[PDB]
């Protein structure tokens, strides 16, 4: 009941920004130019300097692009420096909306920073159409969203979010994408005006590059964006560049394999009596489900819990844990677990998790690439361990 | 008559940071770690490392050594020079004012006069070189002063420890002063007053045009943890390589510098002995107006070497055509030779430049570790071919 | 009704070699190490690190995880496949035989006819696609025999097990299987009797065709140590750097090999199936000559696909020359698809290297070439 | 009073094969070209050879994975029942390789004090067709007249020598200048000079030699990885400057212990104690960093003098930016007999320094608190 698979991904995810007639060599591969300056044949004239920038930049970014379905991609130092730039098309005065879950570093960045440079902050779920029209403003300039929302997975109806704010004039919806990846949504198709990436985690998918990356359709946004590259210069490596985009072939074999371990994972949790509830899309126990299916191709590796009892029964749990490891960070290779309300969402106000959801008992899991049967063998054998009152 | 040389430069250069206790290996050259996360003993830990961006072994080794070079407790690097800006005004809130020197980098001017000035920040630019005229310019609203010594291109030079004086006799106000021309082998700001040291390391500090990278020293406390919070919240982070990169630069920095010194000295002294060229504008010569300046807080002086070649525009553009071992490019600080007009150029972002002297006349020259008799040949045969009215 | 995939293939492929426990800062991703020495305690203490020649962290970490995608004890790392094969005959003397297949890689080839022969070795090439030709050039000298299976381009497949008790019946001889084209996903040597498992890394294992690299996989004490004090004292040793790209590529060789086979089994079909191809040679098909002992010898098959063409050189360039997808390259094994002429093994002999774009792509692509040659 | 300093080094260190209109970006540093496929050598490691080839003032170079397969590929070019002569005191590992692999198959090893040209005159056989000079000396930093040695080599035909000019690197001498038919490098040594690339180059002049290196180059696979191609082109941009460092600082080094009562003897080619001193200034433009000398006392004594280094490190490798100190007979050239070392003056009591880039002030105190608190 998934939408249908994009034609051509992996084909374009392989060949985008990757043609051979573009170097003397001809090679497969582009190469990998480090360097920061490049001759000029005359003051006034191709590249001039590398933070502007360079061809291993612009083949990741021609290669994100297209994945994306869009036409135009920009590449940044990390996620938050693709946001920090975003929000940098606003000036003081100006609203922003924010999906009321999201990325720690980002409530963090909006609650905390941009609030000191004349911009109003405004929390907003958001996963309900009418409070988010209700909370938009003559003043209203960016509604910032992600779906699922990290770390409770609440879905957004981007077409819904699109069409509302778009109503209202010249505002611009940007979704964060970064936990399905553009192989499972494209909010570009659904109407969004800026698709972002963390490519920290599944776009790359290595756990050894840090880097954002923001997709666009619209020439005058897409101008303002490339001036911000410039003139900031959140930028990243090309090694970096690189790297990722050697991870990005490989995006669709990885996705579908996060998809089917995952999806065994959230249903082996569903039905172990030490769970108290499983967040995922991907089940039908998801508030959201049926939207699920009309927005994405499949679903990702990650999987939200609750386990019954207390943080200390959390605890017994990870420190259980014999394969899946307890670290930040997600879409990796590699299982890792986490308790999002001490770790990676502990720069969200403590009243603010409270109200999300987020509390000592939530786990976020991040199912890899391992053998389903080991990565079951080790959430049954430590929650076994921790046996809380069932 | 400069200042004595730093003392154990060439030694801190080689081993701060360096440790081979570091690594269970003991390695003698630390290594580059890309890992995006860590394994966690236990959730919210105090000790350890835990994401990348926050962050990490080999970027916190490099600023361990730039620490050190700069003579100050702590340094934070960044994705670019710019980057390194923008975080340091991130720094400020709306309605507070930043002061900046008046002929400075053209990227720095533009960040601040058309993307900061859109915060509420107010901009204006100051001719620091005259110090009365930074004490008059100075308002309750004043929070930052930028400056650049020598200046890029026309290499003003400011009296650092004078300015530190007045920009700290009243209120709460931070000098920085970008040391990416001078390196911290040449001048140690902070040693003078500045309460932050800022390189565009894809210069000097690395020396091999390959990296992009930005630096910030610092003594104070509380500025420190300032700053630090904002490398994890704007995410601007540099790539390890890069880091790795960067740090092996450092590691010739004061057998680099020198060549950089010999090498522009000779080809300062050359230029002001002939005939086609009108002005050099060099610190080490006796002829700099702020010469003497130089000699008390620099310990020398740098291969940065401008002067204004007699006629017209197309006699500057037929000797650039007509070099064949200095390149035309846009960088500096680099192993090889740069030639460059900075009107045209480098400095493309027309009144302000013209006031300051960036005419058509102007020449920025590079000057890098090649044979001087070579340098010396390639600049008398391009002169030549130009022969401007004498 | 393959060989049952190999239990804990992916688990191992992420894990073996990566212990965060292995760095102060617990790294879950192991740190490149490019260190050329290591700090010594006292002078010539028996322990650690020493010389990266020697070798190092980031190349012990490969070398433990390949060894148990193999299902070895041991293995070595090399700058590449040649290397590899050097290091292995350098384990030899003057006076000794080595026995080559016969349609062996060009590569080991040139190195066997042309630079090995040279120092007193002889080498004779054998057709080991029948074992009793094996049986009949062992020699008292005999010390190695090198087989590759399948063969590329013509893809013979080699009863490795067969071999091994031949070959193992006379002391004192090395087994040696390349098993570069299929990669430990779909066939073990080693569990089947070879001596060593040999790789040329720059295909299937990297998969991303941008490092050249050479792997030995051992299980034999004595010839574990042999092998590694030729690693040290000929040194032709992988950079760190390789160690870690082909490292990082194997995290994906289970979802790599997957869809190669997929993949080239659509291919394969779709070929079969096709009144312009005169003959596939494929593997998974049941129309291959030695499918049956495929089925008992491997857990699947790999990208390779080769075909001949109805018609003549003429066709087959026409054919070649229109592909719009498959590139004209002499490589394989990578993620992208390659097409090739090995002649230029008759006129009409083409090999395709199958890769991980979308099936309907290939098959479009495929279909609207062979058209070319034969209109309409 | 040296060989005066060889036109245009620098210019060319940073200039050559940096060409910007060989890339279609006009970098002005050389892209990293990793690829393995090319549609229808690389890039990377041929900027790195030509450079290196003019700092040689050579016409040729060839890189390598380590300066040991660089010695096995040139052992290569000869066939069984020829005959190598070596230098007596070698690199501990160029001493392996000959004694214990080359020996293995058809070769003859021979080694004699080439610092005596009678000697080597002497020792030359029909079937010589390789001789091996190492020029100064690891560790024993005698020095050997490789013009004198070229004329007596070539007297009669068909002989190659080769100079392993890595101690010294083609800043301070350059081996094909002199009448040397081959210079060879670890270039993990000095011409890297950052402690991070495991490599080895080979210069050549002679059209014959090249193509026959070049073959073996290629079949025999120990090649460098692009990406250390880029490193160590990097690393040589700074040479110029790195080795005229080295040269101060090792003087005052050798200076200093030759002053210092706690110290039998020194051996350093930049002091007139040298026995070859004379001849070092007539065939080189300076010295290195690399400087030997015998501490008063017993092994005791040397060690403590290792363990109060505070400076220096113990570690086993050398010509890097970083000060080392190591004790020869026990590390760097344990894999040389022991009855090899006794009459090489490899002693309990010698001591090799590589010194670096820091503070002379500071490398001076260290070395003199090291011996203070060995012999109070
Ligand atoms: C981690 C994350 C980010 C920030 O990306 P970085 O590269 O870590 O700065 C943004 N959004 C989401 C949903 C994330 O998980
Ligand atoms: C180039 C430069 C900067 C910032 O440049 P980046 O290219 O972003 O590293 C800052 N200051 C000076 C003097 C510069 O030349
Ligand atoms: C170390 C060394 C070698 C061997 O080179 P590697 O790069 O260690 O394989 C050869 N010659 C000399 C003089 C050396 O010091």
């Amino acid at each position: 009941g998934f939408l249908p698979h994009f034609q051509h991904f992996a084909t374009q995810a392989i060949h985008v920004g990757q043609d051979p007639e573009q170097w003397t060599s001809r090679a497969v591969v582009p190469p990998i130019s480090l360097s920061t300056t490049f001759k000029q044949g005359a003051p006034g004239q191709g590249f001039e300097y590398s933070r502007s920038g360079n061809p291993t930049r612009n083949c990741l970014e021609k290669a994100v692009a297209a994945l994306d379905g869009a036409k135009y991609c920009l590449a940044f130092a990390s996620g938050l420096a693709a946001t920090v730039t975003i929000t940098h098309l606003l000036k003081a005065g100006d609203q922003i909306i924010c999906m009321d879950d999201v990325y720690g570093g980002t409530n963090r960045y909006f609650r905390q920073v941009a609030s000191e440079f004349g911009l109003k902050i405004s929390f907003v779920d958001c996963s309900k159409i009418k409070l988010l029209e209700a909370a938009i403003t003559p003043e209203t300039k960016l509604v910032w969203i992600e779906t699922p929302t990290n770390p409770t997975q609440k879905v957004i109806d981007i077409e819904g979010c699109a069409h509302i704010v778009h109503k209202h004039g010249d505002i611009i919806l940007v979704v964060d994408n970064t936990f399905m990846s553009p192989y499972f949504q494209r909010p570009l198709a659904l109407g969004a005006d800026i698709s972002m990436y963390s490519a920290t985690k599944y776009m790359n998918g290595h756990s050894d590059v840090v880097m954002g990356l923001v997709s666009v359709n619209c020439e005058s946004l897409h101008n303002r964006l490339r001036f911000l590259q410039n003139s900031l210069g959140a930028v990243p490596s090309p090694i970096d560049c690189y790297l990722c985009n050697r991870g990005l072939k490989t995006l669709h074999v990885r996705m579908e394999k996060h998809f089917k371990n995952g999806m065994a994972v959230a249903q082996f949790l569903e039905s172990n009596p030490w769970v108290e509830k499983v967040i995922y899309p991907g089940l039908p126990s998801h508030p959201q489900h049926e939207l699920v299916k009309r927005q994405c191709t499949g679903c990702t590796g990650m999987v939200t819990f609750y386990i019954k009892g207390t943080l200390q029964h959390a605890e017994i749990f990870l420190k259980n844990l014999k394969l899946f490891t307890l670290a930040e960070s997600l879409g990796g290779f590699e299982s890792l677990a986490e308790l999002p309300a001490i770790m990676t969402h502990a720069s969200v106000l403590k009243n603010d998790r409270d109200v999300l959801g987020i509390s000592d008992t939530l786990i976020r899991l991040s199912v890899g690439l391992e053998d389903e049967e080991d990565l079951l063998e080790d959430l049954d054998q430590a929650l076994k361990a921790a046996h809380p009152p069932s």
